C-alpha cells in the first residue's frame, strides 16, 4: 500500500503469540496420542 | 481510514500464524475423526 511502517512492538509480541500457538499445538498433538 | 498503511512485517508474520492455525485446525479434526 502505502508509506510502509514497521510496528517494532508487535514484532516482539508476535513472537510470544506464536510461541503460545505453537504449545497450544503440541498440546493438541498430545491428546491425539492419548485418544488414539 | 486515513492515510493507508501496509505494515509489510506482519504480512509474513500473519502467513505463518494462518498456517499454525491451519495445523491446529487439522489437529482438531485429526482428534474428532478418532473420536467418532
Amino acid at each position: 500500500q502505502g508509506i510502509p511502517v514497521f510496528d517494532g512492538t508487535r514484532a516482539l509480541d508476535f513472537v510470544q503469540q506464536f510461541a503460545r500457538m505453537k504449545e497450544q499445538l503440541d498440546t493438541a498433538k498430545d491428546q491425539l496420542a492419548e485418544a488414539q
